[PDB]
């Protein structure tokens, strides 16, 4: 027993990971087969941060411009081309390390590892939630830019997150593997600032059942309620409503324990309204909503990769 | 900037993780050169797990009664002989991945990273500290022993801890890579209790000094105190007693913040008995004690 917050071995993305230089800016870039993935503003200069012309900065370069390593290992780059926010720097040299793969963006209370690299090295892996604000709340530092972030599903690695900023507050923008943002932000240091961070009411429901599962059953009551009257509740504290989809993932975690999904809203509304009264679940003071249903019973059932 | 609960890469010691099959027990082993480390009870017998004498269950055994798989690759034992708590099985394939490694001794208070795994794979990658009394709060299912903790220095890595076996609360129990248990435990399923826990004081200092380097500061306060008067407030709320030596290794963070360690001290001591009043410090609204000193300046700065 017992419950963590638990990321996905990073054995496989630890061998995609390279550094990209351009100029005077370093950062970390994706290696697949022939290609680099990396974040577009490696090609900023100092003083062009703030309404960058990235079309016109890049038909400018050259493939020499960029300098790419595995470690101690230099890359020749072959081709240049801009997705979105993103390069695809060609090189020749196929990855022998690339995994099976794919690139998905994800929805918004998903969650996924990020393997946090410098200079092309990995440093740490955590796991982090995609907030309803299109931001994640995670740990990077200057030179931490083209950090991905992952799933792992039997064999194949999913790709969803590249970081690239830090908004004030300490929160974190990215892009899917598309290039794309998360949310509304744009790869320039113009004032920008996160909407409403709202509470994922379906993962503490999840995190309820996996304390229930580790032994922690004091916040279990007697009462029920319907959806309609703990969504009036879950208004109230800025908690996202819960759906009849909710309610279907909350499902096998309901079976398992014996505990309906409306009475664990039950005991969730009594601790929304009340507190804990000093108590705590699965070590934790406050209701946490970075696990996925789908992640408390990976943890607790223990499937591998 | 951001401060989260992180684990090593896990890449270099995944390569290392074999399964291990005795009878119907199976665990995990560390394959490292041409021997696999695994718990020695790994042997015993579904009757005989109360009181096991391991000499006389070793009595049995031949080589070919340990089943090692590399994931589907089959290993052949071709030695075996107990080393305290674990078996050293000798077999006649090298692991090519093997990393450059050490086996060391971790005291309380230090961290690691666990790579929980069953049947040789890997489930998922966290970070633990080594409690007071000797345990540790992990994740760790039926079929998880064998499973290792460890830390990466540069090239290196340093494993610290497999784990054994968990005593009712899920708290966790284990041996370092010699096989001598941490704490006074043993591997029987005997009633065996972990002293009652206690806090990680320098810990919670130095996740406070992250708090300041994170923006948090609003329970920094004009007040300071000696390290006596804090240590009385100490062993109220069952902390840790703060040493000199504890307050040396604060030094570089109290110096790159410009807070100096008794004055961060006077901080805990009001947070202690005062509560944080609805607030909130680095996500969390309890004392974090599982970063170190140096976890903080690694991650703050690296
Ligand atoms: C890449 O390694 C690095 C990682 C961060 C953790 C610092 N990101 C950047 O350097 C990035 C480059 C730009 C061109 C995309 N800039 C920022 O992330 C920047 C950092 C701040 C702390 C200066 N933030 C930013 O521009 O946010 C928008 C903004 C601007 C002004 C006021 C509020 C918000
Ligand atoms: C190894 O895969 C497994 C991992 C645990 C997380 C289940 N550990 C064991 O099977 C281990 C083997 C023994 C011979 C060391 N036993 C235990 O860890 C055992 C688990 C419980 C569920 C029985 N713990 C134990 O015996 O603790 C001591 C004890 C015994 C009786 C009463 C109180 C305490
Ligand atoms: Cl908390």
């Amino acid at each position: 027993s017992g419950f963590r917050k638990m990321a996905f071995p990073s054995g496989k993305v630890e061998g995609c990971m390279v550094q990209v230089t351009c100029g005077t800016t370093t950062l970390n870039g994706l290696w697949l087969d022939d290609v680099v993935y990396c974040p577009r503003h490696v090609i900023c200069t100092s003083e062009d941060m703030l309404n960058p012309n990235y079309e016109d900065l890049l038909i400018r370069k050259s493939n020499h411009n960029f300098l790419v390593q595995a470690g101690n290992v230099q890359l020749r780059v072959i081709g240049h081309s801009m997705q979105n926010c993103v390069l695809k720097l060609k090189v020749d040299t196929a990855n022998p390390k690339t995994p099976k793969y794919k690139f998905v963006r994800i929805q918004p209370g998903q969650t996924f590892s990020v393997l946090a690299c410098y200079n092309g090295s990995p440093s740490g892996v955590y796991q982090c939630a995609m907030r309803p604000n299109f931001t994640i709340k995670g740990s990077f530092l200057n030179g931490s830019c083209g950090s991905v972030g992952f799933n792992i599903d039997y064999d194949c690695v999913s790709f969803c997150y590249m970081h690239h900023m830090e908004l004030p507050t300490g929160v974190h923008a990215g892009t899917d593997l598309e290039g794309n943002f998360y949310g509304p932000f744009v790869d320039r240091q113009t004032a920008q600032a996160a909407g409403t961070d709202t509470t994922i009411t379906v993962n503490v429901l999840a995190w309820l059942y996996a304390a229930v599962i580790n032994g922690d059953r004091w916040f279990l009551n007697r009462f029920t309620t319907t959806l309609n009257d703990f969504n009036l509740v879950a208004m109230k504290y800025n908690y996202e409503p819960l759906t009849q989809d909710h309610v279907d993932i909350l499902g096998p975690l309901s079976a398992q324990t014996g505990i309906a999904v409306l009475d664990m809203c039950a005991s969730l509304k009594e601790l929304l309204q009340n507190g804990m009264n000093g108590r705590t679940i699965l070590g934790s003071a406050l209701l946490e909503d970075e696990f996925t249903p789908f992640d408390v019973v990976r943890q607790c059932s223990g499937v591998t990769f």
